[PDB]
């Protein structure tokens, strides 16, 4: 009910943002329920849904009607995904989306490079621990005026005509923003390798300055890349194409460096994984049978290195697997076995039941879209973790 | 806690936005409780409440702050109210307003002649049973261009710069609009007798033209009202002043004609009730008897002769008591006195608790400003109604 | 320069807006200039258009973007046209358009039933001769629910799924808004004559309660229109399908009651014009002259306009529309300009042609068949001779 | 005219942007006669004006109405100046606001620390020139959270409640943007050397990090003011208050340190005009010739600002600006002329007087002290000398 409440009490500013509701509300407040969230935080996230996410959802792309601006971030086009995030015990909604503005695709705004300073700006004035200095910094670093992003839009495919996309995490009670910047626009235009702008952007924090520690990490991070990536100005895998930050205090905020690759197997896998060789412990090898365990069960594949300052040491990143054009069938017995090899009995006896639930509209056995992405993670404190990324239109045609 | 997860999921566009919430929510929230709504229209008709109705409250009167616009409703100032429709086993919620346009109390728009409009169009959109002919009927009847409105200006208190204002039940899973209009302005402006215009005004409609029964029942309330109101252009008490209606198809409507009088007394009461003998019947006298006894139990007076189609039999008015002035824990008292003698027992017991309740920044026993209108009612099939109609602003200070 | 000057000033909220401008706003603004407005008043009707028209026209129909409203008013499906008013001496400009809704032609707007009244509620605050009461009078005697707009959709073809349209004249300083209601959704719903509908919802103004004149005219129409329109819920030519009205005080303005029809000749030309022979005076028989003479010198019904203005009962000859869609524009525009030489209008004549590819330089009009949209025609006692001409603009801009 | 016919196109969307027009736009259109802008740009800069500048300003102050929000541009409490810099031969008017956030003043938006970003985006659609890099890194730089932005509120005064404002050039058929950014908030959260922060967040800007000339420029400064200027947290003249930029290109774009301070005399502006005996060319003391002579002809603080571009390594003397809020508008018209006769700017000695009653006719110059807010004078090699003159046009206005 509660979207439907909602749907009822709130109505629609136009078509496209009802679309939207249609296709998205109904799934969403579904994993909810899944992830045992109370009916007050139901509304509350539906509700925050309805009012900020849906505007910033732009048009619906369908049958008749093509938006000047397409997204990467899904198949048919549509600037959202739902991801989970599932642990031992619990699992945790998040939301990732481009925020589209009115000119988006257009000659005013080529690149898209507003909206999601609106949305933050205005998610700014609702929550009290959202910041956006991390935001303006990188903004600063790889954004780009109007004639620089005309060009990028010459030099690259109608679906990555982007610098900016955003996350939000649906934590405790809370809406936690994340945002993620690419280095590819400013890279290409400016001829600049994407190593020397993500680091030079990187090296002119605030924090960075302040704080030894990640300044550390940072120079292991540095010397292991180095030789792994481009030193010219080629688009060529694996490339630094993405830094990411969370929208609060920049001291307490995890810088993130990511890698995209098409090339990967065992052997890469452990050289990204301990940074060749770098990272012997226990736990990056308990670590690194998840992965390779994971590899074995089964778009570029993503390499995530995390970075908290106050902290010297690098850690095993995060690392992504496509499963774009896998039949989804497969995978959801995958991730059974999976979770059974991991001793989460619980996740391995609801994923499918539950999967079929998130996305009634579709038979899973037949379609090859709705899991999109999936990435495995392991900490010292927390443990491990899988996050997946779901195509939430693909899932409700 | 839903009227704060709707704050803190959806937060607030302007800062008089925020000030109406802090100051109408939690008591709304509270008196859908204590009707027993469930969780679900809390959290329906809040949303809707947030979204619709906010927006169309305008500027919050306060110190420091003067609008330019200036309510009849309240004490304050505020175009708000809350009241209650009690029952023998039940409690409904509704909400009376005028919607602020932004220009209203302006030479742009003196009388504040299209916010309603605007709203209700929204609400139309909205809802599939809301419907606009009646409103367009009689605004068109009784409105007045911008120069009309300010000579109205000229002759016509601050407080009563205004053609229409609106209604809200809460009925069922619903929201039920109804709209009263004024006829005073008009009067006043084209030198025109009340009645003439009153009546001029419903003689016109669709519905009148095609419902024998409804022509009938007119005539016999215009020979009623006649003699007992003004013949001239004056505003002499008793006076045909408010024409109100149902927002739905036509036919199903119910027309209300309202008279407002200074003088009440036990005569008159009998007058009214009984239309100058013309009703004698049973139940008219049971229902007589209610309403001396609460007048015994104990801003004009209000009247108000309601006409349904295909029924050309008239019925006992709803006859309005003002309250304004009276101590609120007398009349707490007097109401649970008069429910005992109704034989509505928990409605006796539960009030005074309830109404401390609703209000907790005042004290009751000290204010003379929170109960402001209570309305009594006899009907054959659902018996008899109390409508008791609460400043929610003043009882938030 | 105006319309540019205004773009770069005003920049656009969104694409489809500036879509609307560059297909739009440089014709607009010619328009103006040849109609000898100052620049003064170029700017004020091209920022007022900017302002409140721009978001009024919705999506710009396009390849690749299908909106869920389609419009009746031009031959792309675009709800916007701009006709011209020409005189003797002077010519003046006019806007005519449906205010499209954010849910038009969806489930919970099906007839796009409110825009225009939101538009007009706009213009209501702007300009302070605007007057709502008679726009609000037929809006609550034709307008319909929701339930009742879904009926109707399945029985009307896309283009008119409409109840309402609107139209601004920009005259001497002033945008004066005027408004037709169409009166079929209601009669295919209620399943209703139209006549008798039309006359209902005109017999019960507050204005006709307390203008015996207007009765009475309104009654000699009848009279006439009677026999020649269907008793009976048929759609059937001709019929009164729109009625209009003058968005200011109802004592001042004109109602008027269209009338649609497939058939027309010289017989029926004179009958219409004359009313059956109710009219023989000098006046009426000149404005005979002229129209014949318009036909002769040259798929959508035929239009006739029947206006009444309150405290006369003396019916007036209509105005007469010849639809143009199809008929070449380069054609017209020599057809125009015999008929402007005719009427002794030797100025118009000589500027007609020129200052219409002018209008539409993005178009060859030896070439199109769509641009020239209508043409009426009129006589009036004191005004004397009058033509109306609208065009498609966004078909002059393609 | 323009004024009016875009207050009759346009309206208002509501009574305070009537009201800022109302006191505001009469004057801002005289300003652009006398600038001898022509029509098209009177109406370019006005309609920018209606549609982007008006939402911006928030509620108007007055008589009843407390805004939650108080500006300190401005007298009255409104955040909003027209200036004009006057040359030789040339004078052109430009705009200084605060952009007021909605929710600014309250516990959601202490500091006001979004609007300005908006008005910007919003630039940024319109005109193609707009950059909001530099923009972008100084509001990362110097910005706070919301817990910080409450506790700066409870250690300065109510006019002071702000991190940023903007000004926007109105030269030659376009819009160039600036902003500054106040460097007090967050020394006095921080508690950090106003000096130690201005020159961080100046040293992390991409520009510095690829030019070394900047880099040097720089230097010297920092040599200069580092003795000139307190070494601890406190907040005490001559302070660096304000970092200054154009939205622009950042190679581009002028960095502007700014100086706030309360003592200034002959040696003082000797030493800021010079930078310590460091500048001794010709023009560096005819500049200081031209200015002196300006002190001769004559409570807010003394501001110095210097500019730097970048691909330049040398210094040149600031602008100083001189404080005038207090001090007769009547004696200030007469002092502006002598000093104009002196610098050999007969044409603007011989019209200064009149054209300023001209700008602000609903006041009398001779007793009001409020409408001339500051003076600003600057030498430059190309293009010469330059006077800019801030106005408080609400305060001419009521
Ligand atoms: C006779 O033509 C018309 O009245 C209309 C509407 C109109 C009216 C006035 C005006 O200045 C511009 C357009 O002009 C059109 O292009 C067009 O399609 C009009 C119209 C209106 C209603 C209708 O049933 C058919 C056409
Ligand atoms: C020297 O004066 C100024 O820069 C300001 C801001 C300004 C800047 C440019 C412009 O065209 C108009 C106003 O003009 C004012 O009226 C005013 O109050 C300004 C200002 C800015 C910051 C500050 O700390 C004090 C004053
Ligand atoms: C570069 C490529 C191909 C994929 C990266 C995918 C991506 C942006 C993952 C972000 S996971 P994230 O939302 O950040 O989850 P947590 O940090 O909380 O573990
Ligand atoms: C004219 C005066 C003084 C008071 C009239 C008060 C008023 C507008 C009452 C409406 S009661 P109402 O909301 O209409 O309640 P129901 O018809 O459902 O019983
Ligand atoms: C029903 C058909 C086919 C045509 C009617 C066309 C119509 C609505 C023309 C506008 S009449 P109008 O613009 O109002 O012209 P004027 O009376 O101002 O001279
Ligand atoms: C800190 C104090 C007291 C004054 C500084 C005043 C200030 C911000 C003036 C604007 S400088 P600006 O408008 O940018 O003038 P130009 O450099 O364009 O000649």
């Amino acid at each position: 009910r509660p979207w439907q409440i909602l749907s009822q009490a709130l109505g629609f500013p136009n078509y496209d943002q009802e679309l939207w509701w249609q296709n998205t509300a109904e799934t969403l407040n579904r994993v909810l329920e899944q992830c045992d969230y109370s009916v007050h935080l139901q509304y509350k996230y539906l509700a925050f849904y309805h009012k900020y996410i849906l505007p910033s959802l732009g048009p619906f792309r369908r049958p008749g009607v093509e938006p000047e601006y397409i997204s990467g971030l899904s198949h048919g086009g549509h600037p959202l995904a739902i991801s989970v995030k599932i642990d031992k015990s619990k699992t945790i909604c998040r939301l990732g989306l481009q925020a589209i503005g009115p000119l988006a695709g257009t000659a005013r705004d080529p690149l898209n490079s507003f909206g999601d300073r609106e949305l933050l700006k205005n998610l700014a004035t609702l929550l009290p621990h959202v910041d956006l200095r991390l935001f303006d910094h990188f903004n600063a670093q790889v954004g780009l005026d109007r004639a620089q992003c005309a060009v990028a839009t010459t030099k690259l495919i109608k679906e990555s005509h982007n610098i900016v996309c955003t996350s939000l995490d649906l934590k405790d009670g809370e809406v936690i923003p994340k945002v993620y910047f690419s280095t590819i626009p400013k890279g290409l235009v400016t001829e600049t390798p994407l190593f020397d702008l993500t680091f030079a952007a990187i090296e002119q924090m605030e924090v960075y300055h302040k704080d030894a520690p990640l300044r550390t990490a940072l120079s292991s991070l540095k010397d292991f890349l180095r030789p792994r990536v481009p030193t010219d100005a080629s688009i060529t895998p694996p490339l630094t194409g993405l830094i990411g930050v969370d929208c609060i205090d920049p001291m307490l905020s995890r810088l993130k460096v990511y890698l995209a690759t098409f090339r990967m197997d065992l052997s890469l896998i452990r050289d990204y994984w301990t940074l060749g060789g770098l990272l012997t412990d226990a736990g990056t090898m308990k670590g690194l049978e998840m992965v390779e365990t994971l590899a074995k069960t089964l778009l570029p594949f993503g390499i995530n290195y995390a970075m908290k300052p106050g902290t010297a040491e690098l850690a095993p990143p995060q690392i992504y697997f496509p499963l774009l054009g896998i039949n989804d069938g497969f995978i959801a017995d995958a991730l059974v076995e999976f979770f059974q090899y991991m001793g989460w009995e619980d996740q391995a006896n609801r994923y499918k039941d539950e999967l079929k639930a998130k996305f009634p509209n579709v038979d899973i056995s037949q379609t090859k879209n709705v899991h999109r992405w999936l990435g495995v993670a392991y900490s010292e404190t927390k443990g491990p973790s899988m996050n997946i990324y779901y195509d939430v239109v693909a899932g409700n045609v």
